[PDB]
C-alpha cells in the first residue's frame, strides 16, 4: 500500500512505503486514536525471527544480501541462540543497531544528525564503579567544552531480566528536587522523588535550587551505587537577556549536555536497559518546558513582573509574552558562552528537510507531530503544516518502568 | 477497553467509557496513526435512525417508553414506503447541538447546549437561502454580543438535489492573482474567487473584498448574493502601545461562520448547515494573519519593530507574532466585539472535558486541533491526553460542490 502526506503550507504531497516494515503497534485503532497518549524475559520462540530481520535490514544496508558473509552469520546467530538462549552482536552491527534506533525515533525533532552518532561500546563493564567510569568519559566527550557531539554509551544487555544494567537517573545531569514541609518545591519538582532516593542511599544533598544529581548506577541487578559526577565535566550556563540587565538576577542557569538515561534500547530482539544518549538542546526544551511548565522550575510570574506587564487579565498575553523573552534568554546565553544549541525554527526547517530526504531515499520517515512540533509558537514553524505518519520501527528506543518500582533489593 | 487519559500537570486521570459507542474510523491502524492527517439505501438508514432515537429517547429518560416505541415504529414506517424520514423539531435540534457536542476539532465546546438553531427545512429556492442566511448572520452577531447558531436546510435526498453553500465561510474576504506574481487579498480564496466571477461576480481587486454568498438550491446552479455590508461588522486591528499598528491597513470580520461541513443526524445528511460561534484570538493572530500561505504578515510587522531579523535565534518571529496576537485581541475588546483569548479558551475546556467525562463518561478529542498555535505547552490542553474517536450525530467534511456540481 501507498500512504500520502501533505504539506499544507507548500503543497508537497510525499509517499509512505516505508509504514509496511513496522510490526510494532501503535496503541490507535479503527475506532480510536491514542496519539496524545505519553505511553500507549524472552524466549529463543521469539528471538530468531527477531535476529534474522534485523540482520537482514544490516546485511541489505552493507549491500551485502545474500552474501555467504550474510547466510554464514545468520547460522552462526541461529546456532548461538538455541545453544546459549541468546546471542552476541558483533561491534558493526551495534552500531548500526544504534544509529538506526536513532533515526527511528518519531519523537526526535533533531534526527538530520542520525549517522553521526559516536557509539561507545560498554559491553565488558560489570560493575557500577566501571559504568560510573564509562559515563563520565562519555559526558566528556559529549560535551567537548561546548561544542556538543552526539553520543550514546551501551552496557550488556538483559539476559534473564535478574541482572540487569540500569542508570537509575532518568537524564545523566539533572538538578535536584526538594519538597518541603511548607508544600513549597526547592530545585526542580520533577525531580523530587528521584532525589529523595538518592538521599535515601546517603547523599548529601546541598538542597540548593540547582544541585547536580548524583548518578545512581545499577549493574548486574545488583542494588544500585552512588557516583558524583565531578564538578569540572559538568557544562553550566549562567542565563542572561541581551536588553534586559535585570535577567540575570533570577539566579537561573542550566546545564549543556541533553542525556537521556532511562531508555531501553533494542536491536535484533536484545534488550539493552542503560544505554545513555546524548545529542544538544533546542532551546524550548529549557525556555518554554524546563522553565515555564507550571509543574518545573515556573518562572512566567516573576519574569512577568520584572518585566512590569499588565498581569491583571490573560488577553494581553503577558504570559506569551515572557516565554518569548525568557526563550531569547535561554538562546543568547548558550551561544554567548559557545555552548551548542539549536533554536526551534533553524531545528524544524532542518526536519523538514531531514523527512523528505527520508522519503526519497528511505520511503519514508515515522514522526510524532504532537512529539514533534515545538511547544510555543507551532504554526509558525514548518512542521505544524507537515502532516506525519507515526509507526513503530526496529531498532527502537522504548521505555520501561522506573527501576525503583521493579528491582529486588539484595540488601 | 476502559481507557484512561491524564494530565501531566495535575496529576488528574479520567476514565474513557463513551469511546465504546463510536462507530465511524478514525484512519488509524494498530501499525499507524494518522493523528496528523488533516482529512483522513433503505437498509442502511434504520439502524443509524433507531440509534440515535435510542440515544434521544435515553436523553429525555423515556427510553423504552411508548412513545419511543411508536416514534421508531413510525420512523421504519416511514423509510420502507418514503426510502427517507423526517426529524421532528425536538430531535433536529438535539441532534444539532449534539453534532457540536461531538466535534473532536472544537475547543469551544463547553457553550455546546446554547446554539440557536434555525430550522430551514421550508427554504426552497436561493434567494431563500439568502434571507435565512442573512438573519442567521443579523442574531449571531447581535451588535458584537456573538450568539451560537446553526441554520440547517433541507436534506439530501437522491444526492442530485443538493442545498450547498458554495461559500467555506459565510463572511470571508476575496483573493486575486495579480501579473506581477503575488497574490492580493486572501491566497486561500483564489479558486473560489474566479468561480464567483465565471459566474458573474464584479470583482473589486481589493485586499478585503467581503466575497459574496455562492447558494445552490435544491440540486439547482448556485446563484450569486451580496450580504448587506451592514450585517458584516468588521474590526479595525489596532495595537495598544504602537501607534504605527493601525497604518498595516489591517482588519478581520467578527462571525466566525463555517458553511461548508456535512451535518449528519439519524442517518440524514444535511449538506448546507451554516455554524457560528465567535473567535479564539488565535484563528485570526496566528493562522489568518501569520500562516505564510495566508496574509502572512509577519515580515512586515518584525520591520516596523525594528527587531534583528538576520538569525532566526533572535526570535524576531515570535516576538511579532505575541504582538499581532495582542493587537487581534486589543481591537475586538475594544469595539466589544466577542472574542476569547487561547488561556481562557483551553482553560473552559478543561473544565468542559471534566464535565463531559464525569457526566457522560468521555469527551473526543483531536489534540493536534485543540492545542493552540502559539504558546501551547503554557496553555493546560498541551498537558492533557486526549482520546480522539468519532461519534454522530456529526460535522463531516465534504467535497467542494465545483468539482462535484453536474451543471
Ligand atoms: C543531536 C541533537 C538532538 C536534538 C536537537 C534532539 C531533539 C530532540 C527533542 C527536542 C526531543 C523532545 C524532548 C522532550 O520534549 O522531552 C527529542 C526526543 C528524543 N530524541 Fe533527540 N535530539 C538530539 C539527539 C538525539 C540522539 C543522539 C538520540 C539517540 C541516540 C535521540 C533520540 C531521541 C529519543 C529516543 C527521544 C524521545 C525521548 C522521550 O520520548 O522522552 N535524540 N529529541
Ligand atoms: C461559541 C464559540 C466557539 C468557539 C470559541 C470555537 C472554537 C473553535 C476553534 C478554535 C476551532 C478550530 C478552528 C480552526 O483551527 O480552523 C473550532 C473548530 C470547529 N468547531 Fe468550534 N467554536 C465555537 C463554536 C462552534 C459551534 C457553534 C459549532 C457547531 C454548531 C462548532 C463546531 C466546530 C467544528 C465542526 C470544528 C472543526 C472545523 C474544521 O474542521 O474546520 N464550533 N472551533
Ligand atoms: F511518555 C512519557 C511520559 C513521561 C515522560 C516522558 C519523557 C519526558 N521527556 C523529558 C526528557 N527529554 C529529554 C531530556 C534530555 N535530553 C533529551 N534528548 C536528548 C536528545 N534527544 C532528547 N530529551 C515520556
Ligand atoms: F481537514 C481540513 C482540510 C482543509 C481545511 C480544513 C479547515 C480549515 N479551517 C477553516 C475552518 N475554521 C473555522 C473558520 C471559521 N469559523 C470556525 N468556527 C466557528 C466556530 N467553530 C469553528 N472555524 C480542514
Ligand atoms: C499529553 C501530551 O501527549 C503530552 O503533554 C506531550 C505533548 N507533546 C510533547 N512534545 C514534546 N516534545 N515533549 C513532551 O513532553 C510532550 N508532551
Ligand atoms: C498538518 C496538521 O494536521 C495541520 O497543520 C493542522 C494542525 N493543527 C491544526 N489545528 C487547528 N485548530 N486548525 C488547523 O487548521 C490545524 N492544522
Ligand atoms: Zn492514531
Amino acid at each position: 500500500r501507498f500512504l500520502k502526506v501533505k504539506n499544507w503550507e507548500t503543497d508537497v504531497v510525499l509517499t509512505d512505503t516505508l509504514h509496511l516494515k513496522s510490526t510494532l503497534e501503535t496503541g490507535c485503532t479503527e475506532h480510536i486514536c491514542m496519539g496524545s497518549i505519553m505511553l500507549p524475559v524472552r524466549t529463543k520462540d521469539q528471538l530468531f525471527p527477531l535476529a534474522k530481520e534485523f540482520l537482514d535490514q544490516y546485511y541489505s544496508s552493507i549491500k551485502r544480501f545474500g552474501s555467504k558473509a550474510h547466510m554464514d552469520r545468520l547460522e552462526e546467530v541461529n546456532k548461538e541462540i538455541e545453544s546459549t538462549s541468546t546471542y552476541q552482536l558483533k561491534d558493526t552491527e551495534l552500531i548500526y543497531g544504534a544509529k538506526h534506533a536513532w533515526r527511528n525515533a518519531s519523537r526526535c525533532v533533531g534526527r538530520i544528525q542520525w549517522s553521526k552518532l559516536q557509539v561507545f561500546d560498554a559491553r565488558d563493564c560489570t560493575t557500577a564503579h566501571g559504568m560510573f567510569n564509562y559515563i563520565c568519559n562519555h559526558v566528556k566527550y559529549a560535551t567537548n567544552k561546548g561544542n556538543l557531539r552526539s553520543a550514546i554509551t551501551i552496557f550488556p544487555q538483559r539476559t534473564d531480566g535478574k541482572h540487569d544494567f540500569r542508570v537509575w537517573n532518568s537524564q545523566l545531569i539533572r538538578y535536584a528536587g526538594y519538597k518541603q514541609p511548607d508544600g513549597s518545591t526547592l530545585g526542580d519538582p520533577a525531580n523530587v522523588q528521584f532525589t529523595e532516593i538518592c538521599i535515601q542511599q546517603g547523599w548529601k544533598a546541598p538542597r540548593g535550587r540547582f544541585d547536580v544529581l548524583p548518578l545512581l548506577l545499577q549493574a548486574n541487578g545488583n542494588d544500585p551505587e552512588l557516583f558524583q559526577i565531578p564538578p569540572e565535566l559538568v557544562l553550566e550556563v549562567p542565563i542572561r537577556h541581551p536588553k534586559f540587565d535585570w535577567f540575570k538576577d533570577l539566579g537561573l542557569k542550566w546545564y549543556g549536555l541533553p542525556a537521556v538515561s532511562n531508555m531501553l534500547l533494542e536491536i535484533g530482539g536484545l534488550e539493552f536497559s542503560a544505554c545513555p544518549f546524548s545529542g544538544w538542546y533546542m532551546g524550548t526544551e529549557i525556555g518554554v518546558r524546563d522553565y515555564c511548565d507550571n509543574s518545573r522550575y515556573n518562572i512566567l510570574e516573576e519574569v512577568a513582573k520584572k518585566m512590569d506587564l499588565d498581569m491583571r487579565k490573560t488577553s494581553s498575553l503577558w504570559k506569551d509574552q515572557a516565554l518569548v523573552e525568557i526563550n531569547i534568554a535561554v538562546l543568547y546565553s548558550f551561544q554567548s558562552d559557545k555552548v551548542t544549541i539549536v533554536d526551534h525554527h533553524s531545528a524544524t526547517e532542518s526536519f523538514i528537510k531531514h523527512m523528505e530526504n527520508e522519503y526519497r531515499c528511505r520511503g519514508g520517515c515515522p514522526a510524532d507531530w504532537v512529539w514533534i512540533v515545538p511547544p510555543m509558537s507551532g504554526s509558525i514553524t514548518p512542521v505544524f503544516h507537515q502532516e506525519m505518519l507515526n509507526y513503530r520501527l526496529t531498532p527502537s528506543f522504548e521505555y520501561q518502568p522506573d527501576p525503583w518500582n521493579t528491582h529486588v533489593w539484595k540488601g
